[PDB]
């Protein structure tokens, strides 16, 4: 009854994960795989695909052209401050979360979307690039790699952990329970009902070793591998957050979201 009553309840992190996100990973490997995208990996295709793709954020939107380093960073918030979006919706429809006050939801979001951002990332992540405009454009690693620091130091401790999540081989299915695992954690500083979120938490935890149980038959020490990734999240986003500390020291000329800006205040 443990086991039957979880089930159930992944069903809804699920429908939650399916209603909420732009692109699911079943999306974004059939993409990625063949089963196509505009390749940008220069100036000349980076201009050509504002050119020619469709962004969700319109270029003129952005803050004022500065260079090419920029621009990328420019896009790189577009797409984090919309999975924000995302992610909050995402977690309004799971019931324990919104039950919760709303500044412990507010407390959570917070701390924890970086987390799922980049869990999230590697879905439409492979070891050359990554894509973009909703699957129309692919921009290459190399191409990344080449921006100026510190922009492209922010980049590619993201592909590095993204290449060695993907080994795992998970679903949305899983991936719904994993992101909403990260967001309903109770170790954030200043949760106010702490009992709760940790009893929340313990539930999709145990939600997720069952449907892992059932969903991945053979593989071996998959939960646990995931508990770690959990851990290694939070050291990616320690580190993130100290090169955004830079960024904001060093580049004054570049414009930060406000509400990024809020998410690094403390
Ligand atoms: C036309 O030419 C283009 C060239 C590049 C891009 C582009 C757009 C989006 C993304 C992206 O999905 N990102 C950003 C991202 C991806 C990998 C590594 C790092 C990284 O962002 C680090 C900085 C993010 C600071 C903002 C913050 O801290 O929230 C996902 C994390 C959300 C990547 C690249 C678009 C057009
Ligand atoms: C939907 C967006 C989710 C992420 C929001 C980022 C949270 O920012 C925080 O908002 C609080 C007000 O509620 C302030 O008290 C904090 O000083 C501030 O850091
Ligand atoms: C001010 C510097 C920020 C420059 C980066 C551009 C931000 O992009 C967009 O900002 C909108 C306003 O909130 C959000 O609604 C969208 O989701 C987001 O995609």
């Amino acid at each position: 009854p443990q086991v039957a009553d979880l089930k159930a309840f992944s069903k809804h992190i699920y429908n939650a994960y399916l209603k909420n996100f732009n692109m699911t990973k079943k999306k974004a490997r059939s993409i990625l795989t063949g089963k196509a995208p505009f390749v940008i990996h220069d100036i000349e295709t980076l201009w050509q695909a504002e050119k020619g793709l469709v962004w969700k954020q319109l270029v003129n939107g952005l803050p004022p052209y500065k260079e090419i380093s920029v621009h990328v960073f420019y896009r790189c918030q577009c797409t984090t401050v919309e999975t924000v979006r995302e992610l909050t919706e995402f977690a309004k429809s799971i019931p324990s979360f919104s039950s919760l006050f709303l500044n412990d939801q507010v407390t959570l979001l917070k701390y924890g979307v970086h987390e799922a951002i980049f869990a999230m990332l590697a879905s439409i992540v492979n070891k050359d690039g990554l894509l973009v405009a909703n699957g129309s454009g692919f921009v290459t690693r190399e191409f990344l790699r080449s921006l100026r620091k510190p922009f492209s130091d922010i980049i590619e401790p993201k592909f590095e952990f993204a290449v060695k999540f993907n080994a795992l081989e998970l679903d949305d299915s899983d991936l719904a329970l994993f992101i909403a695992a990260i967001i309903l954690c109770g170790d954030r500083p200043g949760l106010m009902n702490v009992p709760r979120v940790e009893a929340i938490q313990d539930t999709i935890l145990r939600a997720l070793e069952f449907h892992l149980q059932a969903n991945h038959p053979d593989a071996q020490y998959l939960f646990p591998k995931l508990l770690q990734k959990m851990a290694d999240l939070r050291q990616l986003v320690t580190e993130h957050a100290q090169m955004m500390q830079r960024i904001k020291k060093t580049e004054t000329e570049t414009s930060l979201h406000p509400l990024l800006q809020e998410i690094y205040k403390d």
